[PDB]
């Protein structure tokens, strides 16, 4: 119920207006927003992130592609909040995406998915780690938690 | 073609003010409104509604719940109306509705689904008996008829 | 706060599925839903209610319209709420609503002006007396209270 | 990237109002609009179009239903976008396509499917180059395509 | 009742995705869409549509940038639709729109005013002859005009 | 060209999902996001930042109850950006906003007006300087500029 999930909004989504609409759709599914903060990302900051696929063909232009505009970082909070992510947010592949997701909406390519989000509990809490200082992440009580639990 | 099927807003989907995005769906996808009702239903009432699951660990809470605060009863009727409202309602655990649904979208737990629907023609009929009287069921003619069907 | 208004969406707004839209007005700007109820209005109610515009040509007419579809008749709560109804219900001459109201929005001719609201918190009251029984009103607490008033 | 595909609104569909919500759908998931227009399709241009289910029981009441008033035929232009819109549009037969479609959300019935789209990259450019003059067909650049590609 | 108006999309509002969303606003308000086609205006063509603002600074700035891009041309039909399009698209000058109209709610330079609409039902006529063909202006009957007049 | 407002959602529309639909209408108007950060204000910067109001009977229950929650603070550049803010946000008597605004559409109390903006393009500057530090306004360059503008 304290379960915690990284989402982050790219330059892609962000030069094309579709930062509200997201936070909507997570706001009426219901989980409770914890941190948001929007920066631009350094590279050593997208290293760090995308060790995990540094060994691909396509890293380097991943994180140059990132490194180009500002991105909308957000902590969400909730009950099985890290695999509803994966679940509205969609695959990664549109070739895949069905609607009624996001990437599904308004993704037509692979080499912009317009939004990132967090694979396992443990992937999650080391990208809140790595991106938000402790002191950012506000802990407050929603008045619609006795109508969502 | 004059198929109806019985929906239950929960006061769990009144408090949170989801009576209207229910009504848009089925009006848009084209189902014609039968009837339409706002109640607070009595324990009586949920117990021989829920007789069928009557027998499980969760019954006493659910009807509890139930009659807390009030419901949206209300009957559409179309051609696959009852397997149709429920392909739109989605699964009720929340951990299988997919984006796009209504439990896809505004649900996070089991316990509180927001929203109710008949599986089968006859426990729609049987509903619409235990809820509605006969003389509470509109029967009007659609101007858009001829286009659905 | 407890002041209550009386709203009738007309058959003409009942045909062209436009019950849920005005709801979720309603209801995304705050008031609390006490009533909701759709039958089909008889002709001695439309008299008893429209007796204040008897005196004039289209009384006959108006009263013909009226009783040929169904009305869905709702009861909102709020602070200010008979005003603020009439401001967002808009003029009832189309030719003098503005966008972002309802009639505005959705309405072309006077004749059939989709919507119906009370005008005075003692026509409110008179209109509530008249349509509703005193037991289908549900005295419920909203989970959003806090944050609206 | 240049692969184009052939949508056509059938006259339920703009009976029920239902043309802007589909152009904003292919918008927002990202096609460039290439043809637009608005027009009464002749029985022998339909004909030819479906030759390929001519040999079917329903082929004179499909043609008689599109002869009856006016079809709204688009082309978009985009990756993947023949594929793409088949899975937008969803299944034919509306027990099978789920929510958070086209044909999922506004369908009932199958003898009107509201819409109809190419199935193939050659069923595309046969209906393109059958419906439109290739002087109809603008060929511009959108301000969003360094962020979509 | 058959009074026409003419509105023409720019390619502001063409690259912007705008589309989809004035279609709707006019089809929910509820007049009928008459003509709809997708050309690139010519300068000649722009020339002639603005001979009556020729005499002024930004004449040649407002033909260049007219015809930059292609154009969404529509015609639709109702009663006192001239007057209530213009209401609807609220006034040129940003710093005069209200929220709720379409360049209210879109614009914020007057140089790009994202949409433009007949003044008079005398230069409604005289653009739409100018624009469209006699032919192709669809003359059908709307299954909801019983519930618009 | 370069002209920033401060607009602060107050923690009244935080815990009521009211975040993206604010958002968005910024978005689409077409303003430039710059600055985006999710806090729970200090009494001290509340004092600071309301000691224009501070010689007012309301003063310290203001502070006291924007020091309840989170504020959601954001900084958005355009032209006239300050006026057209003021303008989409509406007047902050209820009864006085009219439909189509924010606050003319979510608001019902004064005491709890969900949303703050800044009056004057000094008072903007004040208070984008009290509350981002300077390294947090990102300046990027959006992909419709050249057609706002």
């Amino acid at each position: 119920n304290c379960e915690r999930t990284f989402i982050a909004i790219k330059p892609d989504g962000v030069q094309r207006g579709l930062v509200g609409e997201i936070i909507k759709r997570f706001e009426q599914k219901g989980f409770r927003l914890v941190g948001l903060k929007f920066m631009q990302a350094s590279e050593d900051l997208l290293k760090e992130h995308y060790v995990d696929l540094k060994d691909r063909p396509f890293f380097a232009g991943l994180v140059k592609y990132m490194h180009s505009g500002p991105v909308v970082a957000m902590v969400w909070e909730g009950l099985n909040v890290v695999k509803t992510g994966r679940v509205m947010l969609g695959e990664s592949n549109p070739a895949d995406s069905k609607p009624g997701t996001i990437r599904g909406d308004f993704c037509i390519q692979v080499g912009r998915n317009i939004i990132h989000g967090s694979d396992s509990v443990e992937s999650a809490e080391k990208e809140i780690g790595l991106w938000f200082h402790p002191e950012e992440l506000v802990d407050y009580t929603s008045c619609a938690q006795n109508w969502i639990y």
